[PDB]
């Protein structure tokens, strides 16, 4: 009873991920930095379908056009000799220090002109390394105090920058969606845009709303306490789920990016269940760290753990879902009846009808049990192979 | 040096606010119920100048037609007599059993439809008695457990329901816009549209969106962790501020409701900066309960002190932005370049300029220092009368 | 593969558990008021080991001393009917009025002294129907305000009332002991000895400190994001875990009381393992609620979930420990090497023992990784059952 | 009207504090290094009384004895030339990749050997320059996960190395005692001793507990969502307050070391109050981080910050205290009734005395109202200046 995962799994991992050197708020690097092309074998070899990157983890900062084009050979031989793709990639506008106010919402109008050049530049290498998706994270967009940032301003600021995306994409033609990723706080006090529903609604009011979706990140969105799998479900019903990142958080504190089924295991469950079931097609990212109290070893078996967890997880709400005990569980509880429309006789047909009101018998109605409890053991039981 | 309200303030109070009896999960009622007409006159001589109400909390659930007339009869002499208004009604969706899976979405079909009959009779009321926002603050929406809601089903019949009360308003001509109430959890485990970004996400599905906005509350989005005044101003930008609750929180915790002003003091000042700045100009409403401890003076101490934080902030926040030591400041820290359009000159003249890139000077950018703190102390001295 | 709770398993309920009527701060009871006989011959067929009791739970408020001899009479005939016995009692100090300020450390005198005397009343009950520990939740000692109370002279007052009923228990020849029980909030603002660590220290400060202990519940020390089994740790490392409550929680939020291995499920597991390992011999206390959405059954479905998930993690906790690769890889992570003295040869020696400093060679110390990856993913294997 | 520190006030800071370079787990520092020796010139300046420091913020890691002495030397040139003390010193068990799984708690035998050699040379120091208290904050004590560290094994650890430290002091006569600091999280998953309860509690059980106290910080209690005046209120009982760490947090998110009076303003209010209230003596030292956002300027203005809002909110306190109109609100709350004893009759008088049980009139006691929203409301209009 083993589970290995196979390209085909499509499981993704940016370079910064198994790259990362440990160095956090309060410590040194623990870990020698990987040369990408070594990254992508090793990968490669565990069975990852691809990795992503941000401009600055493949040409480090300031490289000469010289520099740039032998990275990018190095890493193109690398991609050809695994048979690894590249579905996303990313701007880093959040490192160096000119970006300490942000990107797209600096305060400095020479800084906001800066990084969308730099984001113009690594949108034709993304598409010249085949990515269909260009994902967004304004880290540095947000505030430690409330005079600093007048909001509206910032999003009218935010609002431009991706609009001057929309039509660069399209005036070269390129078949690239942008993906926006939602963080609540870390770096800044406040980041704009903190969570999945503000990013949905600010894609509204762009003038292309069709190239834009949402990257949701497990861990941000349990920064704020929130449900992740009920976060998703919203982004699927909007159309928006463009790419996930996925990973493990142990609720509202500092961003862990734990390995994926590390953190909230329940919640890890739900979202496989979710994925699986709407039939998402996009990759299965992982945007995270192994513990700086890790070696090499150590970093390759918590990649590893990654998709392992994913794989099981898979296999268990799909028994849950096939079980034909579930299945009668699932209609006790009505979720039949949710599925149904509540008036599609229409609005004239509702106020006529007495069944709705005058003689609803609302006692009746009340008595009836939910008999949710039973169908959450059924799904505990089915988790933990008790089932 | 005293801060009066006066009906031209337009502060407003819901009966269910001052008329708690204090009744908690763990606890008895306290104080006897208090008649909406002694409310009314009471919330009057204090300088209030209006109520809202749930239909439940001005006619008994159950009561006759006859007693319905009556009930309303009553409450509308005691408006005569006081000059007070009623700008909002909403619905009790949640107190009755019945309503344990929820209103709007609950499993059973036949509930949903009964929700919809008795969310109907109370907009006719409502219509009749002058308010022109209905609120909706589905409270029983959501779970407590994975499978007992499909949420993709679930805002279906969230979406069928607004769009069938958009379909009546229009029907019957009437002059009434809805505000939809979020909140993330309490009294279910996680509720649906959690936070103002979820429900102004939603509202973009509905067939008719002009009809419909939010009616934040403070202590809601900080269940969350969240920035209240970025939230708003988030609304704001998107035209959808058609209410507001004030009152305080201490954080992620239970849903407090403690007197405004209360809580969070510094958020309250920088809301208040921003309702008064972005001119507001709807109800400010106080949705709060006088904790449990006190008894009927207690309560109207607690009212009234709701009003009397509203006018101090107000006043310092007005000093602040009038204070020429703090216009230098905005300017330091370049709050003026952030209201100019990054590239008005348009994405060809935005790729040809070589000052956005190729000759950005990258290190003197960053050097620059924003001057926050020097700004965020000058905004502390003023809400301490310390200037 | 079944999992069947037998008396032996001491697993232990509150009346209050399985009899709660489902009132919450936003809506009416959906269940009537059970029998407490009831309650315990229902207990019994599902092989639960015991029950546990407020003063109120038992006999009605206010009930005369005819009455109370005959709601005790009832109560045990049917411990004797079934075999049931009653480990542990506490007090209600906070649902009548009067406490709405605290029962102990209420600012009102009169209140105080009323407190202990309701409260030495049931440890004679308690004695009688043999039970070995008294539990002492002060859920309305603290306070929404700063003014409201000096916490100083709180403690003094909370010592004093402990140390009375030491003086009484001791002066009776009682063999009963205290276990106080710590939660941060609700329904108070904050609440005194909010955490584990709290209680621990106070106790300290007791005049006979060997009366008291700590009863920790899951989703209190949950309730301000601190890890359950570290908390555990730190009461055993004490001596001082006299009773425990289980439950589940979602996190920062409002107190769920769901059923054992809901909310936080790897905690759950990491609980039972230091529980068994370090040979507790307590009841294993549930202290939760069915959801309202239940009917009866629905109850009975909750309360059997609660034992069979202590049940499966007992096995895999087990199967873990057991397992021959995990005790190689716990040696692999020097967990043997923690459980060895730092300096056994003393200060002297210590300081002498230029291995220690002057030759330590940190680079080669810092490079060695801790394997603690590969060891979760074997705990992670072992609790789905993926092993 | 204004508020000018003196070295009277005893106001102290860390090198680390304005000598932080703004390097965060996304980014880059923005400040070049401060000397040593600049720091204390500009904080005599600003009129503080003196600096604290970690080994290694001194001494450069590695350092041989030859540049160890000179850096001392110029650092106490400067302390001569400046009037500055040193009231506290602590060690960096934290950045050196060796410390990675802990310093005392480390799984390695070896390093925590090193930990505590590298301890007992910086207390050495620190009675040379003249400290008083020296703080331990085990940052790296904790784990991510699980199996990873056996917490009673880690206690023993932690024990063993804090009573060695106990026998070196006395060995050598020193005046010195040790505070420890709690952080519940950050950089670890999970960090032991998490709050002041759990240091106190931990403290108790040390071979000579006179020697050791509390070190609490505003934001690591807050990180917890935890009072951090009731904290420090019990903190005082215990007769343990030996030092404190001032700054401000907004809530449980990541530790942001704001300039102390941001973040909760109200509780720095409340905070102030009791200081100045129970006579505490110790010095008043800031432990904060200026915003990466800001250039030397900007460090300067958030240091001076600091000082005038302690300043401010003890003027406010003061003038809270004295005014005889919340004397009597004091009175009226009963906060004269929590300072006398509940029984001071004794048990036996007290299980005699009807009027405490059998004549008590629980009605009339409990419809006696608190009082505490109008004592709320003064003390607004004093921390605000509208009174
Ligand atoms: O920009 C980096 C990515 O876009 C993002 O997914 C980070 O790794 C933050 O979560
Ligand atoms: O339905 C009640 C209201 O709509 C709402 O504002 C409540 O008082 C919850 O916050
Ligand atoms: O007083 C009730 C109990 O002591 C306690 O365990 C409650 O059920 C709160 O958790
Ligand atoms: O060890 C550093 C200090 O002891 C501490 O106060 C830190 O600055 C963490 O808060
Ligand atoms: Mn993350
Ligand atoms: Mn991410
Ligand atoms: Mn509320
Ligand atoms: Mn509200
Ligand atoms: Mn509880
Ligand atoms: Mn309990
Ligand atoms: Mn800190
Ligand atoms: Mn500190």
């Amino acid at each position: 009873m083993n589970y290995q995962p196979t390209p085909e799994d499509r499981f993704t991992f940016g370079l910064w991920t198994v790259g990362w050197q440990g160095r956090d708020p309060f410590g040194d690097a623990t870990r020698r930095a990987l040369d990408p092309v070594e990254s992508v074998q090793r990968l490669a070899e565990l069975g990852a379908h691809g990795v992503t990157f941000h401009d600055d983890d493949l040409i480090p900062f300031g490289s000469s056009d010289s520099e740039r084009e032998e990275h990018v050979k190095r890493f193109r031989q690398a991609l050809d000799d695994t048979g690894m793709k590249v579905p996303m990639a990313t701007t880093n506008l959040f490192t160096h220090p000119v970006f300490k106010d942000g990107g797209f919402t600096a305060n400095d109008r020479d800084v906001r002109r800066y990084a969308l050049r730099k984001t113009i530049r690594n949108i034709d290498l993304a598409v010249e390394l085949g990515a269909e998706t260009y994902v967004a994270w304004g880290g540095r967009e947000g505030a430690e105090s409330g005079g600093a940032k007048d909001v509206r301003d910032a999003l009218d600021r935010m609002k431009e920058a991706f609009d001057l995306l929309g039509e660069y994409v399209t005036s070269q033609g390129y078949d690239i969606r942008f993906a926006i990723e939602p963080k609540p706080n870390e770096p800044r006090g406040d980041i704009l845009l903190p969570t999945v529903g503000h990013a949905l609604a600010f894609i509204e009011r762009l003038e292309r709303p069709e190239l834009y979706g949402v990257n949701p990140e497990v861990g941000h969105e349990q920064m704020a306490g929130l449900n992740f799998p009920h976060g998703i479900a919203q982004a699927l019903w909007a159309g928006k789920l463009f790419h996930i990142d996925l990973n493990g958080q142990n609720g509202i504190k500092y961003d862990q990016d734990l390995r994926f089924g590390a953190g909230d295991l329940r919640a890890a469950f739900w979202l496989v269940d979710l994925l699986e079931s709407a039939g998402y097609s996009g990759p299965r990212h992982f945007d995270f760290k192994p513990p700086r109290t890790e070696d090499f070893d150590g970093v390759w078996a918590s990649a590893a753990g990654c998709m392992r967890n994913y794989l099981i997880l898979k296999e268990r709400a799909a028994a849950f879902r096939a079980d034909p005990e579930v299945q009668e569980a699932l209609r006790a509880s009505r979720l039949d009846e949710l599925a149904r429309p509540t008036a599609a006789d229409g609005l004239q047909a509702l106020l006529d009808d007495r069944s709705a009101f005058e003689e609803f018998d609302v006692d009746a109605a009340a008595a009836r049990g939910m008999a949710f409890e039973r169908l959450d053991q059924l799904a505990m039981d089915h988790l933990l192979g008790a089932r």
